[PDB]
């Protein structure tokens, strides 16, 4: 069950609204990008995944840009359904903002997340 | 100019086409996912950057998985488009494939990529 | 007390040795690189951190190589001793592997290590 | 012949003396960290690596602190030295910096860095 809303632990709201071709829409919220408004993701799920245990592999990409505030950046998280008893998503992510040529080795951040579906 | 053909130096054909909310759809080929077949990407990019120099931070997705083939994986790039009389995107990058809780340490890879319009 | 025998929640032996002028070395045993082995460390941390809150910002590097068994890699972790009463070092990592200039892409691992001195 | 002076293509200056062990000792100059000081790295390679193509796997770490300057923070290169005709190390890295608690998404960075002997 991939479709639905998931948290962190950080205290990010991730709403996301699967699709059968294997698209992914939603929206968030919640910091890293800039704490108090709604940013659209959009992103891919492989439809098919293997049965003899596997993560299905997604990603998805943020760019911090609303009607509210703009933040000049944009996120990417590329991890994995773990599928089970207890529902899970461990990512790894990317935060690439802009900047000059001069700046371009402080550009991209990295890290982790992990996304639970409680809280 | 976000929008065309961009290339790669190893061979990869990245053809994308921008929106104006922000999003941006294509196809994609020419491996590291696997070499002959054309995958689907989506991403978002930022519609207001700035003038005092910067670059569009950018990101896409694409899930590994077509009527042809699949790898039960997805890779996420993060970059930024550089303006100029040369254009050019560079990008990290990040695949994740579908393991089990067992090799979920092996799962994510990392890279960078260089792109460019002209081959 | 960056100083001792630290553990994971995979359940890898970290003994470290700190230095004075900032050197770091000890031993390292228990995957990712490979099992049941004695591998070899070194690394480096700053001196003099700040007082009002920081952490200790360290890192090491592991080359997967000893008298038992040999793998062709070598991992680098890059983080911080979080300072508290519960003792703390959050890692970031990559593992690079030996491959030729084809199969370049897919050289250099990434994840994440969290580190503790409880077991 | 991985012990000399090695350059960039940005214009840092990497002088690294190997070891028969597999350690790696030498200086380090020229931003990331802070442009106009001299700063000291300690590494590993592993000392026996493959004969039918491969590239020398290594790895090193320079905390940024010396005499002159402190920064509150570390690097840790993680790449292969591809032989031939024309010398080539190929490197990600990530710089972690000392942040509080609050602050620890934005704590380490990451990059790509190409090493050569000519300049």
């Amino acid at each position: 069950g991939i479709t639905g809303t998931w948290y962190n632990q950080l205290g990010s709201t991730f709403i996301v609204t699967a699709g059968a071709d294997g698209a992914l829409t939603g929206t968030y919220e919640s910091a890293v990008g800039n704490a108090e408004s709604r940013y659209v993701l959009t992103g891919r799920y492989d439809s098919a995944p293997a049965t003899d245990g596997s993560g299905t592999a997604l990603g998805w990409t943020v760019a911090w840009k609303n009607n509210y505030r703009n933040a000049h950046s944009a996120t990417t998280w590329s991890g994995q359904y773990v599928g089970g008893a207890e529902a899970r998503i461990n990512t790894q992510w990317l935060l690439t903002s802009g900047t000059t040529e001069a700046n371009a080795w402080k550009s991209t951040l990295v890290g982790h997340d992990t996304f639970t579906k409680v809280k």
